[PDB]
């Protein structure tokens, strides 16, 4: 019974995630470790034209009063569907090979993913909602479509002080990307709330039970993603969420509950980050594969994906 | 071990689906049968404003050259996400209660759904793609997000001659809906291809194996939904689909393979249709529930959904 190890490096953009993972896989540790990069090519060419630029341009026009929140929201929703498509399809074809968790024993193969489907289906949409370019109903429409959490989903979020983050973000300016410190703050808050949510849920938290507290290491409901959904549009006349929206939140809980989040401190040398990531890896949960041919298949998928959609390695 | 029976009435709009199901449940056959209506209220108010009107207006403007395919596509994608949200969240909270299939023995509860998630996540998006208001990349982004097919998914599609269909469609004109015989033809073709796809796959069809035939009761690849994806935008320089798109098609197959489709002939009296549906029901696959409290819960969900989102019964 060979084991597989999957690690998802996520968190706000411009933090050193791409740099640190490339160093991690740069150790040339044979085939037992494959890195899956961001589908930059899908975003810029295959899925639609310059989607990242479309996003930043759209937020800007909205900020300058050149378009309405309505038009911003519609373009943003469509852009986010394009951003997460390759993440969703990969997770979807990978599901049939993931078996139960096998504790924490060298894994036959290790996959280092650059971001998890939730970045495009939950984290960015939620952040844009805070920026006024997305509606709460849309964010929840994405939440309701988050694929079931597979066993062994180890997500590595990041930690870096705002000032040191801004500096890094200022250096790395992607194609069609515009510096937006507001968006940066919004995304930083969303990811923090996410981490608090996993914790909150794992400590026996039940959002339905704590909801009233909102009205007015132990996170409370007010420090979780659930706060973002006290929006007036979602509240029924009796001051309670419409059931459709309540169910979506139920699904959100079901999805985040079974994830293993790890916090990597990016406030150090790139090599140092690589080491800490490598170290952190030892404590991550592994899983068994459903077929003997699964390992080779999974390795091929990852290689193909990287080759066809990676802007580079 | 109590069994549950789930029936999804789907197919092109304006065929008598709403009429026939209401008659079916109008028999007052106690609690053993609950009807889940279309979330008309979510579409018109809760999710966004007059979404159906938004769709028909948008296609029209595009047909009159008042907007570009690009702008049509963006609004349409966003509208479809709103259309299917309540379908997706319901299926998502219902999943934890559905156990394995129990043959074809009176079911403790029967659920008659008005449409299946695939109508909003696959069928309409594909039809709009044919109408020029949606891109193939977007349709596949929806395909990749279709939730895993639960056991006991009995889908009842419809059969009605075009002329008799048009007449019915001409009578029933929903709020903000515009008569579009082109859209009608496109949706009729999509649903037909769908039925052929389930059949094709169940007879041991493998799209990857038959793909080349496209280049140039036993359906061939050319009579299935796979034909719609020979779009130039999806084809790589070597004349083959980009892997991302090929995988999406893989997921499409995995999803449709395990569905039980039944064809109901609407070319008859409403009572007659009700009888035929009722009759057809006897041969549908049932399933076991995962907990004893599942039946009551499932019954409550359905009742709540209908009450909160049904424009009426
Ligand atoms: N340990 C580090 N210290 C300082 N800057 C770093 C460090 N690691 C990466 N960077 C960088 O900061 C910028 C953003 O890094 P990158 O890895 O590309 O971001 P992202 O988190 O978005 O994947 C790059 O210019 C890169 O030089
Ligand atoms: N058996 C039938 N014969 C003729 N017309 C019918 C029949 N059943 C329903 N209709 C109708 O045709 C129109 C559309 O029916 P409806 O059930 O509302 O459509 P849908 O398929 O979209 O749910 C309605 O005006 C209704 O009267
Ligand atoms: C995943 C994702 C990234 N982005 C943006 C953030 C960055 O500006 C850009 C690339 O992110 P990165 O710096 O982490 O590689 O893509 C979105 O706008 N939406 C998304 O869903
Ligand atoms: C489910 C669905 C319906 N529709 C339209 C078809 C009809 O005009 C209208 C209601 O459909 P109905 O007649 O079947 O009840 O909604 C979409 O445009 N997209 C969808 O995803």
């Amino acid at each position: 019974m060979p084991t597989l190890l999957r690690v998802y490096i996520d968190g706000p953009h411009g933090m050193g995630k791409t740099t640190t993972t490339q160093l991690l896989v740069a150790l040339g540790s044979r085939d037992d470790i494959v890195y899956v990069p961001e589908p930059m090519t899908y975003w810029r060419v295959l899925g639609a034209s310059e989607t990242i630029a479309n996003i930043y341009t759209t937020q800007h026009r909205l900020d300058q009063g050149e378009i309405s929140a309505g038009d911003a929201a519609v373009v943003m929703t469509s852009a986010q569907i394009t951003m997460g498509m390759p993440y969703a399809v990969t997770d979807a074809v990978l599901a049939p090979h993931i078996g139960g968790e096998a504790g924490s024993p060298p894994p036959a193969l290790t996959l280092i993913f650059d971001r998890h489907p939730i970045a495009a289906l939950l984290c960015y949409p939620a952040a844009r909602y805070l920026m006024g370019s997305m509606t709460p109903q849309a964010v929840l429409a994405f939440v309701a479509l988050i694929p079931p959490t597979l066993p062994g989903t180890n997500i590595v979020l990041g930690a870096l002080p705002e000032d040191r983050h801004i500096d890094r973000l200022a250096k790395r300016q992607r194609p069609g990307e515009r510096l937006d410190l507001a968006m940066l703050a919004a995304i930083r808050r969303v990811y923090g709330l996410l981490a608090n949510t996993v914790r909150y849920l794992q400590c026996g938290g039940s959002w339905r039970e704590d909801w009233g507290q909102l009205s007015g290491p132990r996170p409370h409901i007010g420090d979780t993603l659930f706060t973002l959904f006290r929006a007036p549009e979602l509240l029924a006349p009796n001051g309670d969420l419409y059931n459709v929206f309540a169910w979506a939140l139920d699904v959100l809980a079901k999805r985040l509950r079974s994830m293993h989040v790890f916090i990597l401190d990016y406030d150090q040398s790139p090599a140092g980050c690589r080491d800490a990531l490598l170290q952190l890896t030892s404590g991550m949960v592994q899983t068994h594969v459903t077929t003997p041919g699964s390992i080779p298949t999974i390795c091929d998928l990852a290689r193909t994906f990287a080759r066809e959609m990676g802007e580079a390695n």
